[PDB]
């Protein structure tokens, strides 16, 4: 049908059809008379998967013969989404499979909906790891993602009575066709025990053993014939574990609980032993696998020339003391040489400045679980602090601030300090975030070792986030500028010469309307809700958190409702306001915010005077597969975090790429987006970082705003009095209380500018032609935010490797 | 190589080879350079499995179109062993695959050893279910085996310091290529809750739900193109189960523990709640599946014409009250009609008379777990006892003996009484066992309903137990009488005309020596032990239990040792005494018996004066795959249970089929074996059932034997004084104590006759020609003990269906 989806040649179509039937018969043991819709999905997944194997075997053989420097991307999260469509896109199979299945009497789109998301992450950090994997493959890098094969990923969210309910995401229930178990690489991981000192070295003894069994998932590059590996460890008890008899077998569950479930904390930090175990487990298994591959290529001097380990936040920070442990205790290297190797091998990416999120592990936990690692951390700290003391003599408070060991009620280890000390590179994830790291939270470390500190602005993969989810837009772009932009996104700049093009303007507006109709349909079928597809689609999708200020969005929505009720017969630009996202199950305020959104909807959506002019919808179960549907449909992207709180954001980049305009604060990557697109082509409002600082110095008094803005006073009074909860008048008292007395994120301080800026959004939407020209200017300058650019910078500036866009032989 | 293994045609060999490579590449993602031995096994299993699918799909389609009466064999145990070789044998593929793999540079025998046994049973009961499945398929019966997919089967046994240690049998660790998950047939099973009464019927409410997910395994008939299904249920939590959050997800393990592990109790009875849950779980899921298939063929009158349910012991006895529950509570049939249907549908096979083995479930357990089932059982019992009371007026003690409800300290339900009341047929498993049922433990029931009581003498499948494990013997037989005996084992009678045949005698003796050399080699490699292959192979393999009298065998062994030590320079027929079997982990006396065997070995095997004349070996980890190796190697089969205690035995039949002579008591099937072969061709010794009864009446005094047999006195004194345990002089005091004061199984009473009979065994072995002629006479009359005969009798006399030996179209 459409060109960017590849060729549907007679040979290939014929061959896909017979392989589909072969799998339906031999693999699924069905015929066309008893086959379920899921059998059909599985037949298709096996047919497509077959096309990966040759390239996968030769890619890995190629790395063995050429022996390049290997990149190990360590993460506790890989938010992959679905694999079927992505595989077809990157193998250029999509049109062929569409034709093959159509001829077999099946709708491929329907089969695609059967696949479960691999929901092995929470949000931006997990999704970033997935985009990175795609880019590393596309750029021909010898890269491996290492993580944990969770049995349960991020919970499925159900909304019951306007409240979030959690249900287990049993994503492996029917089997995962995209994984290959690698039992030959099963590795022991040790826990507890004690440290013994002998004549020559310390020994870690009397440990409990859990086995790590790896499962390999392919990661195809975009049409370059490269297939890299994502290797995820699963926990297994050894066979003599606890070996009255029945209980011993049942107790195997305890050991295997390590890989059972993803922690859904979102940003913040729970010092739970099981989380610590997960962090060590991925680190210990991965490092043994790395060393084994390195020896199979004594001379650890060359280790950093053949290995890079990227630490995705502090979650895998134990790689630093674990590498030291293996080098010093097992390989018998001296400390200083081992340390040299470690620092040159490891690099650290920070993904937050929110203090409550930072990992600070109690000493007593590490003492019991990982006694030798604690001793190594203490030694690291002593040597580091001697370095600080020599550089800044007499500065006693710097010593205590920079310590890896934090003093107090309970002693803790600051894992972020551990990461900086033991890494050759530390990066933030957007220019303003990286500046904040040097200027504030890691200021002392920057002064000691300025050469360590870098920026690597985040990006998204244009494969999943344009070609896959928005083929209609990819196509109209490909019609004018060709197809090479899909792996060289800067080429979108060529679209600037079409901003006055009458044919192109009409096409961009058409694609959007088409996407909006499709999504208005999806809302009807799967959720039985009515929406006007001619309204402005105003969307805020992301995890629920106070700093992201879904609350500020709620305030705007209520303002519009009150304005309509005041002057019912005045024209307003119709809006469909869509807010979606999961709340961490232990996060009370976020759960209350969800309830507020649904309660606003209940009032707004059933007011006869409002009509089709304003609708408020909570998008249930926001996840990667839902993002692929809602983002292409959006007109307005809400990116309204308090300046200084969103490290980068990546949802922002996805909306920009897909033809939505952005209303946002100068925070995270928004700054660089407005910089690329021009400020005139962005709806910027609110306090900058400096204004937030100024207000913090004075003291933030929310009352002042309440006293001076009558429209805001009415909203707070409506909330307090039970306007949005008639049967539970005080339901939202926690919300009013926080906004009035304990708002860390200054919701009221940005309210006036936000509403004003939103009026300007409405003004522009009234003129379709000028709205669309500004959209073209956004799409056209979105090239910088390709994760291909991001990865090329990591490779050249951190890992010391050259990316290649050259094909491997097919 | 050998003819019974089928043809190795050029086309088939070529095709198997390319399918092997195709699977190695596409399925296992390997090439010949990185493939592990296990990859090769899996490639071969996928290649062979492919040949099942056509026949499997058409068999099941055939049952749908012809709609025959379906047989449901319900068992908590299916002791399957390995599947690869059995599949090749029954598909006539064995020689072709041997050639294909040889040409690929691989030894098939080596690949076969990689496969894990499906160890989903304990012993004879579990193995019987497996032989039955094979025969039902071979006989063209529309049969389904239903059970539980245990995550862990029977424990692997390790011997440490002569003591049994248990290790978890994680048989699914690498995936099972022989199962197909059937998620579309996932069914809810209910637990706990309470019973409510409404205007029209009782309702079972407030239950906890566990899901039952079925996995289908093919069961191929012998070269008839029939492939039947074994369907095993797996336990899965529903997704909202327990849904702080982390704990709720981890707690899913509790629900799923139902299908986690096989109870290894062996014969006896532990009233453990988890076992009760397993019993209901298999029953509830299976019955819903049966009814669903029946409706898809309101009119439950025809239910018994289209369904037979065979209850394999009392383990699935809850099928009776569960069927009533569905019929009365859900389908709204009246009691009497529902009961009619139930009785005509269900039949019961008893597999024991040992009182401690009988299931008697405490009322309070059923009350909490299955409240509606308890009410149904009470009602069944009331109606049954009214029947008893009308038939035997005034007989008040008969009423209490026949009650399903047993009175006492704790009230219990006698499940065996439940089974007889609600079944149209009750059978024992050998003629003497079935007689004992009518005469003693079920005497009252026999008097009330004599027409219910039947015999179905056990059998074994000549496919696994001759063709597969002993191809050399199958071949020399096929050379003289053709191949048709493999599915019509009575044809072995034709071998009687070869008993004087000089060529045949030499061949039978050759095959045996070959099997003994092979097994003497296996012992060397895998266990580094030395044995003389020219010695008599004296083997007792079976679970360890006092009634099986491994102890009597031990006494004989010590007698031989003492006789050699007394007269070192006298000739004795050399023996290798092999004893193997697992002990139930909670069975102390059985664990002590194992230690005794190893301790005897330690003394005997290292005595310079003994030499190669006597060796005592404990065969570790006896299981189906080890049986296939040891049985063909055996010369003497030890079947020495106290008369009246072994219901049938089946190991006895396997040894007879494979050219060993039998020394045994007139117990279980031994009686019918000696009857078939002639008593002159069997080494019969010891008390008959009547002699045991006579002794019980008088009082068994072990002292009398000790006082009158000097050779026995010496043994007991050696045991007591620490001759067999120098560092732990009193180690075996529990054993001496039991034999002297508390022996239920009268070991001393059979000692003299046993030793005498054993001397006669040695006498015959000294004359190879006459030993072998007696062997031919055993093989020649073993036809009755084919499970094809057994199943044909179940079908005609219980299920009301005609077996067919006709081929389905290929
Ligand atoms: O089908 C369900 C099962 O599939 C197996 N995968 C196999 S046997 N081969 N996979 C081959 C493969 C081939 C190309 C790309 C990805 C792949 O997983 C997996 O090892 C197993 O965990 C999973 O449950
Ligand atoms: O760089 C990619 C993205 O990283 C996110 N940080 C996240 S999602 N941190 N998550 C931390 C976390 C910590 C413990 C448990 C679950 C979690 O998601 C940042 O908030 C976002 O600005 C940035 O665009
Ligand atoms: O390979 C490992 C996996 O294999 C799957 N089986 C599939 S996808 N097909 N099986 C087809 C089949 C075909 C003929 C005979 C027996 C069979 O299981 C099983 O459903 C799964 O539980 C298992 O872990
Ligand atoms: O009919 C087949 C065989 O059945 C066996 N009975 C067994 S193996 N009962 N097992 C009962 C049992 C009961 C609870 C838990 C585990 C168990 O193996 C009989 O002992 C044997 O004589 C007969 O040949």
């Amino acid at each position: 049908q459409i060109s960017v989806r590849g060729l549907a040649g007679v040979e290939n179509v014929t061959e896909l059809k017979k392989n589909f039937n072969r799998h339906l018969h031999f693999t699924l043991v069905k015929d066309r008379n008893v086959a379920t819709p899921r059998d059909y999905y599985f037949a298709l997944a096996h047919t497509v998967r077959d096309h990966l194997v040759g390239r996968w075997i030769r890619t890995q053989q190629h790395y063995y013969e050429k022996d390049p420097k290997r990149i190990y991307y360590l993460s506790l999260e890989f938010y992959m989404g679905r694999t079927l469509q992505n595989t077809m896109v990157n193998l250029a199979l999509e049109n062929a499979c569409d034709e093959a299945t159509y001829q077999l009497g099946l709708d491929m789109e329907e089969l695609e909906e059967i696949e479960e998301d691999a929901g092995l992450g929470n949000g931006g950090l997990g999704r970033l790891a997935a985009c990175f994997l795609d880019s590393m493959a596309t750029l021909g890098l010898a890269a491996y993602g290492y993580g944990i094969r969770y049995e349960f990923g991020i919970f499925n969210q159900k909304i019951c009575g306007g409240w979030q309910m959690e249900e287990a995401d049993d994503w492996l229930r029917y089997g995962n066709p995209w994984e290959k178990a690698r039992p030959e690489f099963t590795l022991p991981v040790h826990f507890y025990g004690r440290v013994e000192h002998t004549s020559q070295g310390a020994k870690w003894v009397d440990t409990q053993v859990v086995l790590a069994m790896p499962y390999d998932t392919p990661v195809p590059g975009y049409r370059n014939n490269v297939v890299n590996t994502m290797r995820l460890w699963s926990a297994k008890a050894p066979n003599d574990f606890n070996l009255g008899y029945i209980q011993a077998v049942l107790d195997r569950n305890l050991a295997e609980n390590i890989s059972r479930v993803l922690y859904p904390n979102d940003n913040f930090f729970e010092g739970k032993e099981l989380r610590l175990k997960q962090e060590y487990f991925v680190v210990a298994a991965t490092l043994q696998d790395i060393i084994r591959r390195f020896k199979s290529s004594t001379n650890f001097d060359a280790f950093p020339d053949k290995v890079a380990i990227q630490l995705n936040d502090t979650h895998p920070s134990l790689a630093i003391p674990e590498l030291m442990r293996v080098l010093v205790d097992l390989e018998r290297l001296d400390w200083d040489k081992a340390w040299e190797v470690t620092v040159k091998t490891c690099a650290y990416t920070n993904h937050t400045v929110l203090p409550e999120a930072l990992e600070r592990w109690p000493v007593h936990l590490l003492e019991t679980l990982l006694p030798r690692h604690l001793q190594i951390i203490y030694e690291i700290n002593q040597r580091f602090l001697n370095r600080v003391a020599a550089a800044f003599p007499g500065d006693v408070d710097r010593l205590r601030r920079m310590s890896l060991v934090e003093e107090g009620a309970v002693k803790r280890i600051n894992m972020a300090h551990l990461c900086i000390a033991g890494s050759h590179a530390v990066n933030g994830v957007a220019r303003i975030h990286s500046e904040i790291l040097k200027k504030t939270i890691f200021k002392d470390f920057y002064e000691l070792e300025p050469h360590k500190f870098q920026n690597k602005t985040n990006g998204i993969t244009p494969r999943r986030w344009l070609v896959l989810c928005n083929p209609g837009l990819a196509e109209i772009i490909a019609e004018r500028i060709g197809e090479e932009y899909i792996s060289d996104l800067d080429q979108l700049r060529k679209l600037l010469s079409y901003v006055d093009d009458e044919a192109f303007i009409r096409d961009v507006a058409k694609v959007k309307q088409e996407n909006k109709l499709k999504f208005a349909a999806y809302l009807e079928r799967e959720y039985k809700v009515h929406i006007n597809p001619n309204s402005l689609f105003d969307v805020q999708v992301k995890r629920i958190h106070e700093y992201k200020r879904q609350l500020l969005n709620c305030l705007h929505v209520i303002t519009l409702y009150n304005r309509i009720k005041k002057e019912p017969n005045k024209f307003v630009v119709p809006r469909t306001v869509m807010i979606g996202g999961k709340a961490a199950p232990g996060y009370h305020m976020a759960k209350m915010i969800i309830k507020l959104i649904t309660a606003i909807g209940d009032v707004v959506n059933h007011d006869p005077v409002v009509g089709d002019r304003l609708r408020v919808i909570f998008l249930e179960n926001y996840r990667v597969s839902l993002a692929e549907k809602v983002i292409p449909a959006a007109d307005l992207s809400e990116q309204i975090s308090t300046a200084g709180t969103e490290a980068s954001g990546t949802g922002n980049m996805k909306f920009m790429l897909n033809g939505a305009l952005t209303i946002g604060t100068m925070d995270g990557a928004n700054v660089e987006m407005a910089e690329e697109a021009g400020e005139e082509n962005f709806f910027i409002f609110g306090m900058r970082v400096e204004d937030v600082d100024r207000l913090d110095q004075r003291g933030y008094n929310a009352q002042e705003y309440y006293d001076r803005i009558p429209e805001l006073r009415q909203i707070i009074e409506q909330l307090s009095s039970g306007f949005f909860s008639p049967k539970q008048p005080d339901l939202f008292k926690d919300i009013v209380n926080m906004l009035m007395h304990h708002d860390r994120f200054k919701v009221f301080a940005d309210y006036e500018e936000y509403v004003k800026c939103q009026e300007r959004v409405s003004a522009l939407y009234k003129n379709p032609r000028e709205w669309t020209r500004m959209v073209i200017r956004n799409i056209a300058t979105s090239g910088k935010f390709s994760s291909d650019r991001t990865i090329a910078q990591y490779a050249r500036e951190i890992w010391g490797v050259e990316p290649s866009r050259q094909r491997l032989p097919a």
